[PDB]
DNA sequence: TGGCATAGATATCGCACGTCTATTATCCTCAGCGCAATCAGCTGTGACTACCT
């Protein structure tokens, strides 16, 4: 579970007033969700998968 | 006598079927500007009268 980490958006680590460092590298790609990007998301289901 | 298949008995994990509160950018209102026919005051022009010759 040590090797078991929680994760947020670079957003919500703001809103955590947390800065994601230059160059880090995605620990997970993961279904991004927001109301302009829901709302693309259902125009077209090929890009849900694919925003990760 | 003894090796073990063959099904009776039983859970067991996977696929599928219900809710739930938010990994992140709206909807009306009043004050601030604008535009077009009167109306009035600044300025120009004529009528009346003062002054140098």
């Amino acid at each position: 579970r040590d090797c078991v980490h929680t994760l947020h958006s670079r957003d919500t680590w703001l809103k955590k007033a947390r800065v994601v460092r230059l160059g880090e590298v995605p620990y997970k790609m993961v279904k991004g969700f927001s109301n302009r990007a829901r709302k693309a998301r259902l125009a077209e289901p090929q890009l849900r998968e694919e925003n990760d």
